[PDB]
C-alpha cells in the first residue's frame, strides 16, 4: 500500500498533538501533553484510493529539537497548524512556511493551514477571512478550521493534505 509521511508543525499549545492522536486514535487527549516527537499510523481511504498515513507530531517551534531540518526536508505533505485563539500563533506560520520552502528548495511543497481550537469561538481573535487570505497569499487554497476537541474536520485535514501529495 502507498504511504504518505506526514508532518504536522506550529507553535506552542495549538493542538498538534490533539489532532494527530484524535485522527489516528479517535480520542482527545485532554491534559495530556506527548513529550516525544512520535509517528502515528492510520489506514485511509481517500477518493477510492487506499493510503498509509504515518504523521509525525513534532515539537512546538519555541521548542523545537535537532531533528526539524530533517523533518522539513524528508516530509511529503504539511499540516500548519495555529490557534483561531491567538494572532501569534497564526503569525508565526509565516516564517514557517519560508524554512519548509528554503530546506526544500522549492514552492511546491504540499501543504494544509489550520486553524484549530474552532470550538472557542468566544475566544477567537484570528478571523476566519483571515486565514482564507493567508492561503490565498500562499498561492495554497487548502485551508480548514478545525477542532481536536468536538472533532470537526479532524479527518479533513489528513484526507485534504492527502489529496495535494497525490
Ligand atoms: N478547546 C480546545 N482545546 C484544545 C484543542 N486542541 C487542543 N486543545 C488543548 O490545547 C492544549 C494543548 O494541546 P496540545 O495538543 O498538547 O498542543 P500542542 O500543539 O501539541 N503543544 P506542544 O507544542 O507543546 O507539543 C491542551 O490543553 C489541549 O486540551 C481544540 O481543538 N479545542
Ligand atoms: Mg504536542
Amino acid at each position: 500500500m502507498r504511504e504518505y509521511k506526514l508532518v504536522v508543525l506550529g507553535s506552542g499549545g495549538v493542538g498538534k498533538s490533539a489532532l494527530t492522536v484524535q485522527f489516528v486514535q479517535g480520542i482527545f487527549v485532554e491534559k495530556y501533553d506527548p513529550t516525544i516527537e512520535d509517528s502515528y499510523r492510520k489506514q485511509v481511504e481517500v477518493d477510492a484510493q487506499q493510503c498509509m498515513l504515518e504523521i509525525l507530531d513534532t515539537a512546538g517551534t519555541e521548542q523545537f529539537t535537532a531533528m526539524r531540518d530533517l523533518y522539513m526536508k524528508n516530509g511529503q505533505g504539511f499540516a500548519l497548524v495555529y490557534s483561531i485563539t491567538a494572532q501569534s500563533t497564526f503569525n508565526d506560520l509565516q516564517d514557517l512556511r519560508e524554512q519548509i520552502l528554503r530546506v526544500k528548495d522549492t514552492d511546491d511543497v504540499p501543504m494544509i493551514l489550520v486553524g484549530n481550537k474552532c470550538d472557542l469561538e468566544d475566544e477567537r481573535v484570528v478571523g476566519k477571512e483571515q486565514g482564507q487570505n493567508l492561503a490565498r497569499q500562499w498561492s495554497n487554497c487548502a485551508f480548514l478550521e478545525s477542532s481536536a476537541k468536538s472533532k470537526i474536520n479532524v479527518n479533513e485535514i489528513f484526507y485534504d493534505l492527502v489529496r495535494q501529495i497525490n
